[PDB]
């Protein structure tokens, strides 16, 4: 089993996975049993904002951080599409992504979008595991996770 696989499930595909700066590990970007993504009930559970994306996905080895201020936590960033382009960019949401910042110079404000919605993360940041691939990993529940994440803090 990979160094990047899911530390909850045990999903090792490189476009699923999501590292964790903060606490060292990798989470997917599937549910399973529970009613949030892998990461996101990481990084609310373990109270831990910044990532990182694997070499092998579709953004490359990418430090997930605003343009402009280098800003990392995720709740707060979100992207804006170019337009007639596919060159998008990251910035906070306040005061990075505002029209008093943005002034229409070079991006669009009103087009920004969380990273983070449905409690995950968008699909093309971070693909999701297919039902089977989900199927075959660990079958953990939401208590199941509370405990190992303090099983974890003890360390
Ligand atoms: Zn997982
Ligand atoms: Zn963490
Ligand atoms: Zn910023």
């Amino acid at each position: 089993l990979p160094i990047h696989a899911c530390s909850y499930c045990g999903i090792h595909d490189p476009a699923c996975v999501v590292y964790c700066n903060t606490s060292k590990k990798w989470f997917c970007n599937g549910r399973g049993n529970t009613s949030g993504s892998h990461i996101v009930n990481h990084l609310v559970r373990a109270k831990c904002k910044e990532v990182t994306l694997h070499k092998d996905g579709p953004l490359g080895e990418t430090v997930l951080e605003c343009y402009n201020c280098g800003c990392r936590n995720v709740f707060l960033l979100g992207f804006i599409p170019a337009k007639a382009d596919s060159v998008v960019v990251l910035l906070c949401r306040q005061p990075c992504a505002s029209q008093s910042s943005l002034k229409d110079i070079n991006w669009d404000s009103s087009q920004w979008q969380p990273l983070i919605q449905d409690r995950c993360f968008l699909s093309w940041l971070v693909k999701i595991p297919s039902e089977q691939e989900q199927l075959r990993a660990r079958q953990i529940t939401a208590q199941q996770i509370n405990k190992l994440e303090e099983l974890w803090k003890e360390n």
